[PDB]
């Protein structure tokens, strides 16, 4: 048997009132399923969040270890697995992801197969071990068949576009996404929507739009039990305050905190939120990772030193970032960060210039500010507002 | 007996040589359709070209007379009649146009009857009759058959985004106009080709791509021998050295000039053309219109007296036009206006505002160079030059 199913039925027998309790907690309906779950190997259920609901409301202490457990035991060629390959995705559960891709590319149901190798796409890109010209190449290749494959290849470039600072492309091609054409399988469903509306509310805040931001996290919390997505929800959320509101701002990144702290990486992007946050409000900075050679950690160091008049600790930190390759969306802010030391007009348009091809228009109020700071004229203003790059 | 063809018989006595002269003239290898055309009743030349190229090299005094005599007793459902169209349509010969478009609209020839009703669309268009969006239905509803009027249907939406200073839909549009698939009516092939060389070159003058923009009117001046597309081939030349040689700029204003002596409209144009080009280089300018109200012709009034340090005068003329309705390209010289009478930065950014929204990438060379005079940074011209409106 499975981890799971071991204590599913250890605890079924000190308590009884459970499988009424478990039926529930699944939606079944009725405790058929659960039974016929129990009773013979192989069983599964045809929805795959009676299992993780189960998982959750019961042993959420060890869900990793019990999933990590069941989902590698799962025959490739089913829906289950078909599942657990987006579950694993979604948390981020890599160790899970990456064997189901390995088993159902080389496994003999074409529909299993097809999930793998896009699955396998977004890892490899996410990893820059393919570029994006390569990645799409390689999906057109694929002759994508599924509704839900054909709903995350556009996610993983979506991904990918995120990452790379280049949000031009994302609002045109999230709107070609259809959930509704998924229609067989709904945790895929049900976790890919909650995908699109922490996505959505990212291209928000890129548009400056940052009510309508709020509210698809919000509806992204609201829509999800997956810790991931609730905390990339609590960061865009923090974000979306970052130059109006700082106790609210902080309030999102110390909630998120507290629902993730024990992971290190959710640890240390919560962490840089807050680095950030102190950085533009020109405070005090507790959160500044000295011991990084990451192009964000040390904007953050010379953001700092520049707020508190530190001007060669500053350039002598830039001299570093000038030697490190950067995407459009970082050179946005490395120029704004020189034009603070060297009180420098040009190098805030070129600020400017980096956060237009990006397609930033919220992070852009920090090079405007210190434009009108130094006396730039109105109409100049407004008109850098009104063109676009294309 | 057509009047034409009386006169031909008439001077083909005095000079029995003209036969063989006209042979050639019309391009023909034997003069037999020569001898046909001129002894038998209602047959046509297989070109009309033909018979265009006669009446220019014999009676280009009585053009106009001749060519509606003969056009209007064409059959309408012949190929020369088909032809005689868009040579009325090319000269805006409006009163032949529009009897051989009713006569064609309901004629038993479909063909006939296509390109009447597609040229009426243009007509109707080019005079406000309807607006974009009903000639766009009523193309559409038309189901268009043959290459020209494909080609055709093209063009009198290029005419009406040209007519309204809509550059942008331009270079996508006429891309889609493929005159090699007009293979049967070589004359409409050879007008549509020139047609299609005047409106690239009015496209590239507006993208500041200034040799290309010469290419295509030396291209259109080289295919052609009607008036309208030589005006309008020597007035784009010379606007494309506004800004590089004036003394090459006046020289194909001039000749335009030269051949439009005895048409009022296009007389003007080529003086405003002129009195633009010496107020561009601050010369002592003879072409002013002291007796108008135009737009145009005020603006270029306070054009000059700035130049030559008016400025009581130049703001009279500033207060006139203060008091006039103006659009979007108008606004933007108004504003240049205002920058220059008042040295002030920001009526140039206005300035360069409208010009952005009507996507002049040539005229608003003229506020670059003046912010550039009062010191602006270059990386800001630069972002100025890159950015768009969209």
């Amino acid at each position: 048997m499975e981890l799971i199913r071991i204590a599913m039925k250890k605890d079924l027998e000190n308590d009884n009132s459970l499988m009424n309790k478990w039926a529930t907690v699944a939606g079944l309906k009725n405790p058929n399923p659960l039974y016929d779950f129990l009773n013979h190997d192989g069983k599964t259920f045809n929805e795959f969040s009676s299992i993780v609901n189960i998982v959750k409301s019961q042993y959420p202490d060890r869900e990793y270890e019990l999933m990590k457990d069941y989902c590698l035991n799962l025959d490739v060629k089913t829906k289950a697995a078909r599942s657990a390959l987006e579950y694993a995705d979604a948390n981020m559960f890599f160790e899970i992801e990456d064997v189901l891709i390995d088993s159902m590319i080389s496994c003999s149901n074409m529909k299993s197969k097809e999930y793998g190798k896009v699955y396998k796409i977004h890892r490899e890109l996410s990893n820059s071990v393919i570029t994006e010209f390569e990645a799409v190449k390689r999906l057109g290749k694929l002759n994508i068949k599924t509704p839900e494959m054909n709903s995350f290849s556009r996610l993983l470039l979506l991904y990918h576009y995120l990452s790379t600072g280049n949000f031009s492309p994302m609002a045109q091609l999230i709107k070609q996404i259809d959930l509704s054409e998924i229609s067989e399988n709904m945790y895929i469903r049900n976790t890919y929507q909650t995908r699109v509306h922490v996505l959505m509310s990212n291209i928000k805040l890129n548009e400056n739009s940052l009510e309508e931001c709020r509210e698809y996290s919000k509806k992204a919390l609201e829509s999800t039990n997956i810790l991931r997505f609730q905390v990339f929800s609590y960061l865009t959320i923090g974000n979306s305050l970052l130059f109006s509101n700082y106790e609210l701002a902080q309030e999102n990144f110390l909630k998120g905190l507290s629902i993730s702290v024990q992971n290190e990486n959710y640890n240390m992007i919560f962490q840089q939120a807050l680095c950030f946050l102190n950085n533009v409000w020109r405070k005090e900075n507790k959160w500044i990772n000295f011991e990084s050679d990451s192009i964000m950690d040390l904007q953050e160091q010379a953001h700092c030193f520049i707020n508190f008049n530190e001007n060669s600790k500053a350039k002598e930190v830039l001299d570093k970032l000038d030697l490190l390759v950067h995407n459009d969306n970082e050179l946005a802010m490395h120029y704004y960060l020189k034009g603070r030391l060297e009180q420098n007009k040009a190098c805030f348009y070129s600020s400017i210039e980096y956060f237009k091809k990006s397609n930033d228009k919220f992070l852009i109020r920090l090079p405007l500010l210190e434009l009108q700071k130094m006396g730039e004229n109105q109409k100049l203003l407004e008109l850098l507002l009104l063109l676009e790059h294309h």
